[PDB]
DNA sequence: CCGACCGCGCATCAGC
DNA sequence: GCTGATGCGC
DNA sequence: GTCGG
């Protein structure tokens, strides 16, 4: 919050570029600048001061000057007044409606919450569930609820098969006092890079969580990734908890450390880290870290025994999850 | 300059 | 059906 | 929009 004013501005600009201009590199450019500035341990006093930070260029430096002088940005003022941009920005808040779908809906004169509701038949399944829980999915989850949710998921998974290991990642693993959703990494010894010795590994876990009425909706589901909806159980007479987004990612057990690094994030941290990997001549995904041949062809997976081995390869000092919140 | 910008699972569609 | 590109979300 | 070379 030290430079919250500026970081909010850049985020609003990032969002505009993603949702409206559909210009994803501009989106990431703003996001990066915002991240670098939020980290910065001084209250910024000028665009020039900011332009010292990596990712802040001439254009963002000028905007910071405008913002510092007036408390606002004319460019954003006009964006907010623009009915089309506002409408598009709103619709993209519904899970499953991206920039493209949003702009189409608006072309059809579907541009409000009331419009979506009376046009349920125009929505695919994911979008349908995003509209249903539009309000709930806006709310954050107190760590205390995250802790109850973890207890359920782990215990239920243990009931299915004691050899399952479920690890809650995302901001929860980074120590955050609230999380926008729940991210669960799942492994089982029968699923490795070498073989899948047991089918329905993910399905069976999902099934059991539906059985106890923890999972209530499915956004999408495949052999290794589930994205859906869950809800804590509430006591007699007490108001129900909000429905929450959940994702479960089944990863080969022998690739746990690359998987847990991936699912811990943050997203910006992953981008920064894989970008650095590339500078050092490696490529990192949720499975492996591989060298890049002189051609730039990924080589064979390097041995990984801890998250720190991954950091080591790219010559980064290790960073605890709680210091990966970029 | 100017090319590169992380990497990939699932849904959905076009074209064969 | 299949492959491949695209959207969208992680 | 920014940066590396
Ligand atoms: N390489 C890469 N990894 C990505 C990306 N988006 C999400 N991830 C990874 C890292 C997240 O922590 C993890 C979960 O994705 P997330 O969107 O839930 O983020 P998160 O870190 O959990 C948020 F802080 P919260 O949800 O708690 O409010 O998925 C992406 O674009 N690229
Ligand atoms: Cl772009
Ligand atoms: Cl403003
Ligand atoms: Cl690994
Ligand atoms: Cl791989
Ligand atoms: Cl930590
Ligand atoms: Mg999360
Ligand atoms: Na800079
Ligand atoms: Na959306
Ligand atoms: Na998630």
């Amino acid at each position: 919050t030290l430079n919250g004013g500026i970081t909010d501005m850049l985020t609003e600009l990032a969002n505009f570029e993603k949702n409206v201009s559909q210009a994803i590199h501009k989106y990431n450019a703003y996001r990066k600048a915002a991240s670098v500035i939020a980290k910065y341990p001084h209250k910024i006093k000028s665009g020039a001061e900011a332009k010292k930070l990596p990712g802040v260029g001439t254009k963002i430096a000028e905007k910071i000057d405008e913002f510092l002088a007036t408390g606002k940005l004319r460019k954003l003022e006009k964006i907010r007044q623009d009915d089309t941009s506002s409408s598009i920005n709103f619709l993209t808040r519904v899970s499953g409606i991206g920039p493209s779908a949003a702009r189409k809906f608006v072309d059809e004169g579907i541009k409000t919450l009331e419009d979506l509701r009376k046009n349920e038949d125009k929505l695919n399944h994911h979008q349908r569930i995003g509209l249903k829980y539009f309000g709930d999915f806006e709310k954050r989850i107190p760590r205390e609820e995250m802790l109850q949710m973890q207890d359920i998921v782990l215990n239920e998974v243990k009931k299915v098969d004691s050899e399952y290991i479920a690890t809650v990642c995302g901001s929860f693993r980074r120590g955050a006092e609230s999380s926008g959703d729940m991210d669960v990494l799942l492994t089982h010894p029968s699923f490795t890079s070498e073989s899948t010795k047991q089918p329905k590994l993910l399905h069976q876990v999902v099934e059991q969580l539906q059985k106890v009425h923890f999972i209530t909706d499915t956004l999408s589901k495949g052999e290794t990734k589930f994205m859906g909806v869950c809800q804590l159980p509430s006591k007699n007479d007490e108001k129900e908890y909000p429905h929450r987004r959940i994702d479960i990612r089944l990863i080969p057990k022998d690739q746990y450390y690359c998987g847990v690094l991936y699912f811990t994030g943050s997203d910006i941290f992953n981008k920064n880290m894989r970008a650095h990997a590339l500078e050092k001549g490696f490529t990192i995904n949720e499975y492996t870290i591989r060298p890049l041949g002189v051609t730039g062809v990924a080589g064979e997976p390097l041995p990984v025994d801890s998250e720190k081995d991954i950091f080591d390869y790219i010559q980064w000092k290790y960073r605890e999850p709680k210091d990966r919140s970029e």
